[PDB]
């Protein structure tokens, strides 16, 4: 039977990323991507929590003080990101919400990860101080074909490294990697991210979805018949609850931690969904499957969609295994030509 | 004015308070007691962003303490705000959502004023690093008999002071008195509550509304047709966005800014509401009409209600004044008798 | 006293300040000066411990500023003191230690105290991370004429108030006022100074002596004949320790708390002394005799001395009473005429 | 001729130690070992610098605060550093000046790499927050026998890594390795360490002695005819300038930083120095030669020493080339029998 003698352990990012690529017998490329990316994180995060407003406001007469207008959050974010990733020699190629362009990277910086991020994610919304975050996926390059465009198109299927940020009431990385998912909460008095959650799982079935009910007017059949059963339970059993912030990384966090559906479904407006294919959905549902929920369109699971744009968008629904597939069922039903 | 261009000086809450105490004439008691209020939100901030956690997790070596049960956030911050308050030689009797009955401060304490507060709303949401609050109502003593639970039981109308503070990706206070709504943001590098917004005013009319829409099934009629018109206007024009967040503080804070209507009204298994009067209700009344807003329990309006219990509950409705006017009509439509 | 056992609230600078302003039934204008220098201290420590320098070093990419040469501490803090002191409403004069002249606000800000200080005193040394602060001595005017220049050049027997603030392995704020001195230490997880020390007093005699012996060959024959006798004394008692940081708040305040005598006399380069008067010199006096110490210019007291120019420089010596005593004797010893 | 392209570049610890990590061809063990350093001084600097000392102060009732007596610094900061390095699973010894014996890592998390360090150096003194730091050597095991205390006893000239942290006005970590010395500075916002100086080296004469000359009694010969050459400098030379904290880390760094001399010489009471061989004069006279500087006990190089003792004390003299030079000359020129 098992046994054990004594064993204190404080896990932090960095400890955890070393060994994890010692593990994996890298050369230690990607251990730096990663450290890059998490001192990439805490300048957001103090940034976003707002550390030197009082510069802006004239406390030293804001003689000096470039933020004013020439300092948004949005920017601020995409330049930190893409400073930190191209000063760690690990990346080729980065595609950022804010770029129209895919980033090609310096040959002299060059190495062979291919990065997809949403700098700050929800940022629309935090002039009323909404939950925001970043969301990263890191793709091999596989072609020995001069950098490009291209070698960001790869399903979400090839990720080898995606998370999330959470800049809540509290920050938190969320890192899921072949071997699974861990939750790291940052302590900003020492700087240091410390796994506070190993091997995060989803619940198989949760109590609460999450949609956003003004578009019900445009809602397919499908949908339509979900969301009524969860109000309306036939079964005569609790309805579910109901919550959504309008942040996709408040919203998918919630998901994952609590369990239910997230959902953000295709509409005439934005007939292929809203949220981008590249550095929202795949990032969202790798994280969801490494943790076993489930990541569909609705007809298709969101990994094996190959993209033939960066800035390509797809619908989305992802949470509990048991959720996702009662509502699978559905599509089913209504499906037709 | 004689001549003035472009000019904006940094006003700290502290300044702020200070000079509105002299307008006043006051005998800065009450300042005290917003300087304490102040230093309390601080503290609560720190203690909600996770500033050294490291050390729970054993960073220093887990000693001899008895678990991860040593601070709970709620209790902390019941803690912190109770002793931070009666140290400011300006309570009498303090009204707290975690505390069965009211407080009485010891005579040498003893001030004028009752504070009525919610240390940490939300707080049951925390594990997913939803934004959280705390709501504040303070009522000048209006008696001549030893402070007791009674001095707390006054309608809303009676507050001399309210506001709250939101620990969302930043922390902002916003303080309701007399004169208007002014929000202060945390510079947290300096422990200073910034003026960025001053003598705020609700939109007019918004364009999101906020509900629990797990609840469908238990509404009354007129909610019922209200939700109904927001998602399919019969005039055929845009719908209202849907956002709600499960946390107040945010909730309110984000129908505060962008416009909107949030609503908490009774249900089938909350015949009184869920939202507490003294604590919850009145705060975010008096800081909605002192924004220009409305705050209604569908039928009264929650100001004038007399309290005949502390931890009392009241359906609320509040938000813009064309969409709170609205739904009274209907509410008015489906009259009763 | 009723009945009160080991007990001791939490005290922070604001509050305590708004005490003794309501004990002092004064309008409330020093008030709003202290809390002015307050936040002014917060946030000169912040810059000190180089919060955000990720940022010069080019972080989020040095877009296009004009080099390295952004923010010298000494002129941001020159910057932040005089603008949160304008911001006040209750300043006529500034000196400033940078300022060839005396600064004299706008009579819409116009106030009635004079503030005279070092806004980061040792600075050239900061290169090295040594102990740097700041140094705050504050006049009532006293005239009935423009504000000038001339409102500045009271003895330091007519202040009102004086303190500093020393950055060094925490931020400490000293300050003195009729009454006493007190001691505040910064908890920067809040942006708070807590009361840690009250109505302090310095060491009758002490065992520590703190001089810049690197110019042994220009002093005078008393101070060398001090000195010696701290190194080799007569009546075969332990010798005196030396230590000598070469910043005057951490060498004034390593005097304060330990006891001993600190000393900057004039020499073959500095007739006058390097000390400035109005800024430096007043203020350090006045907190010792606050504390129950003497400050001395061998000659005479450096409180009584007439200015008669902003910039004026003064030698000092200061410390506990037995220490500095014991020189003056040595300095009559070797009387002049 | 030399020629370049395009780079920014911003070097973080974490970067810098894995690249020359990789460069090295290291399993990372050490990497793992100097991260977890990196995480140590972190949480040293934050203690240091008081955040939270408001907890100890009552703010939260202090109802749960295990602080006040039970949680010194020195303490903490050796729990800290034993705790994070154990953690580490990169060392099998630790000598701390804190621990009369050597601690011997448990088997299950036994490394390589033998630590000598000080965990809060010059602590006796932050009562008057003088700076403080903590110094650090790093030894391989050579042994192939059970580790013991004997595998700290190593001369210094075996180091592979020594450095140390200074808790100054700000906070610098100094690291030297075989390949060099480099100075990292902490950005508190962001919990990162910047290279902010890259390659020290000292400067080959200075201008400043640093000793306590309440000594000056017990001198030997050698050392009181040093010194009386640099306050009357027989060309007519300027004399040095004289400075001393009694805090070795901020001696020695000003001393690297501006050049200069530091001495702490044997005298009668500590015939053999007061300083510690194994955790501050190795590690600093490392770093001094890594620098260009030059480090002897007066008769030989402190590298040299082949310690029988941990907690072995050594006098130690160090400083510019030029300087440390002129000084072994005047003890040749006495040496006798
Ligand atoms: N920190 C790490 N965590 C998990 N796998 C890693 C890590 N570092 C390297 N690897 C694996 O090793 C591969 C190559 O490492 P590298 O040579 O550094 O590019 C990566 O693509 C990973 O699949
Ligand atoms: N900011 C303020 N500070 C102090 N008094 C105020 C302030 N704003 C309004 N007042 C009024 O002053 C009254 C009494 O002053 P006090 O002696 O401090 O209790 C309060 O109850 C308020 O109605
Ligand atoms: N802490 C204090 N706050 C305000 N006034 C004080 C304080 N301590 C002493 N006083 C006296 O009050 C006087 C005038 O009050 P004021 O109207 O604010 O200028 C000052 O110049 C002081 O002599
Ligand atoms: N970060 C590093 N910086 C300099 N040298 C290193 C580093 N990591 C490893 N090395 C060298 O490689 C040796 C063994 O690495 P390791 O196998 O990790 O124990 C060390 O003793 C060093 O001399
Ligand atoms: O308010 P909507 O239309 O539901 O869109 C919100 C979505 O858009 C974003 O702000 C950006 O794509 C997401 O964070 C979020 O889930
Ligand atoms: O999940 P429910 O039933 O909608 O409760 C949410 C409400 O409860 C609260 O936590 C207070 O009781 C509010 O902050 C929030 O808006
Ligand atoms: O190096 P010196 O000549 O002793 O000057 C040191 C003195 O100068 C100052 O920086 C002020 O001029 C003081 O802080 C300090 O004690
Ligand atoms: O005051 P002294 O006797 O010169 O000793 C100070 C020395 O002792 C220590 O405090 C500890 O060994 C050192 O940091 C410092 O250089």
């Amino acid at each position: 039977t098992d046994q054990a003698a004594f064993d204190t352990n404080i896990v932090t990012l960095t400890r955890f990323v070393m060994e994890q690529g010692r593990k994996a017998r890298g050369t230690g490329e990607m251990t730096q991507l990663l450290n890059s990316l998490c001192t990439a994180v805490k300048a957001i995060s103090t940034a976003v929590r707002k550390a030197g407003i009082a510069h802006l406001y004239g406390i030293a007469g804001s003689t000096n003080v470039t933020g004013d207008q020439v300092k948004k959050l949005d920017v601020l974010s995409n330049d930190l990101v893409i400073n930190v990733l191209k000063s760690s020699f690990a990346t080729c190629v980065l595609v950022t919400e804010e770029d129209k362009n895919a980033i090609i990277v310096e040959p002299e910086k060059r190495g062979k990860y291919v990065v997809c991020f949403d700098p700050l994610d929800g940022s629309s919304n935090i002039d009323c101080l909404v939950s925001i975050g970043t969301i990263f996926g890191i793709y091999r390059k596989n072609s020995t074909d001069e950098p490009s465009e291209k070698d960001a198109l790869q399903p979400g299927r090839n990720l080898v490294a995606a998370g999330y940020a959470l800049y809540g009431s509290a920050t938190m990385l969320v890192l899921a990697m072949v071997n699974g998912v861990n939750c790291f909460m940052l302590d900003p008095a020492i700087g240091e991210f410390i796994l506070v959650d190993r091997n995060v799982k989803i619940k198989k079935k949760g109590s609460i979805y999450s949609i956003n009910e003004g578009y019900a007017k445009e809602f397919d059949p499908a949908i339509t018949e979900y969301i009524q059963r969860k109000k309306f339970p036939p079964d005569n059993s609790a309805p579910y609850g109901a919550a959504y912030v309008g942040s996709m990384v408040a919203d998918v966090h919630r998901t994952l931690v609590y369990g239910g559906i997230f959902m953000y479904p295709a509409n005439k407006k934005s007939p292929k969904g809203k949220l981008r294919l590249l550095y929202e959905c795949n990032p969202m549902a790798y994280v969801m499957e490494k943790a076993g929920g489930l990541a569909t369109t609705g007809k298709e699971a969101v990994l094996d969609i190959v993209p033939t744009d960066i800035h390509q968008r797809a619908p989305i629904i992802l949470g509990s295994p048991e959720d996702v597939t009662e509502l699978l069922e559905i599509y089913q039903k209504h499906a037709a030509k």
